[PDB]
């Protein structure tokens, strides 16, 4: 095969991060869309998805499913893992921080309105108090453009993929922070991120209440 | 320094998967038990915790926190993680399946009582429609003594763990997988897994109801 396909419903969810690490790696791909329960139902009968479930992603010759499989698959061969071990072991740890990150404010538009208030306030809380700091801090403590070993990996790619959902989530929280300010437009001036950025890319939007009620009176919800 | 040292609650939670990860390679470790939030308040405070939570590892100069990072260290110091990135793709998403398998199970102690038969019912459901016949064709597939490139990974010592947990959960799920039921024996009977599994070892329990709550009247949450 060619190019990478990448099996998902034409939304965000998991699969986005996973078109911003091959967008950033400049590798072109190409993507199926799930548009209704019987395209997945497809997909299951075909003996395409090992748990009946996507992200899924056709590469070399497999049909790899799990987010963080094909994430992790996709970063090696693409050079976007460091050098070693070591420097693997904190791109995982500060990878799984973004991912947590990411959860935790995607869960909000789905809190029942008796629930969102509060859970809201300890996003924003968790947000500026816990996960901000933390990047902030790495960036400090060597001052380099990049978090590990001073040279683009996968998780400069998820710290900016997640920034730019904080910033949708409420942009001020991101004002204390100068260093991951300057970071956010160090990559984004990257040619193939900044291409990913422009209008008309394979990134994806997020969903307004409405648009999921579909979806949820699309296929089970 | 020397051994690995764990730090978590002294409970199974999210920290066993590691437990399970360093007997298998027969290496020794220390475990420094949060007996109490003054305990756990401590450890943030004097900035152990990237993201103020646990599990953390201290191993190899490292203060390691995210499972899943602790979990890709260990298994590729080791040699647990397979021989190439494709070995590494199946192992990462049959270990991810296994993690998922886990925290559907594990959580269902949370649910609300009023949700807990319906989380259950389905979580049954799961196991023997889902993810059981999932990895008895993957042993089916190859007819080999692993999961996968015939020789002993991490994730055969996944499995072995969530099938214990499968057990406790309900025997009779198990019954009707052969081949897992024979993986099952040939794993536990490996030198260093059958000394986890005897009296005494780190290996820990499932946590009783008066001891979730309890432990919940100890904490935050
Ligand atoms: N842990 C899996 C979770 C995947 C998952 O939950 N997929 C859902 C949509 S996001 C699915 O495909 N559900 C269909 C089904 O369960 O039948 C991953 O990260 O890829
Ligand atoms: N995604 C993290 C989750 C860590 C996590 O939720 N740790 C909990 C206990 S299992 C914690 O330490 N909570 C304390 C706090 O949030 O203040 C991981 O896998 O290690």
């Amino acid at each position: 095969a060619g190019k990478p396909v990448l099996h998902y419903f034409n939304a965000r969810g998991r699969m986005e991060c996973i078109r911003w690490l091959l967008a950033a790696a400049g590798v072109e791909f190409e993507e199926k869309f799930i548009q209704s329960p019987e395209d997945l139902e497809k997909l299951k009968k075909d003996g395409n998805l090992m748990f009946d479930q996507v992200p899924m992603v056709e590469i070399d010759g497999m049909k790899l499913a799990q987010t963080r499989a094909i994430l992790n698959y996709i970063a090696t061969k693409y050079d976007l893992y460091g050098k070693d071990m070591k420097e693997r072991a904190l791109i995982d740890m500060y990878s799984e921080g973004i991912l947590d990150l990411t959860e935790m404010i995607g869960q909000l538009v789905l809190c029942p309105p008796d629930q969102r208030e509060a859970k809201t306030a300890l996003a924003k809380d968790r947000t500026k108090n816990r996960y901000l700091p933390a990047f902030e801090k790495v960036l400090k403590s060597h001052g380099q453009d990049y978090l590990v070993g001073n040279r683009l990996t996968r998780v400069d790619i998820h710290l900016l993929e997640v920034l730019l959902y904080v910033e949708e989530f409420d942009a001020s929280l991101l004002t204390p922070f100068p260093l991951l300010k300057a970071f956010k437009s160090r990559i984004s001036s990257l040619p193939n991120v900044k291409k990913f950025l422009q209008p008309g890319s394979q990134r994806k939007p997020p969903m307004d209440a409405k648009q999921i009620q579909e979806a949820r009176k699309a296929f089970k919800i």
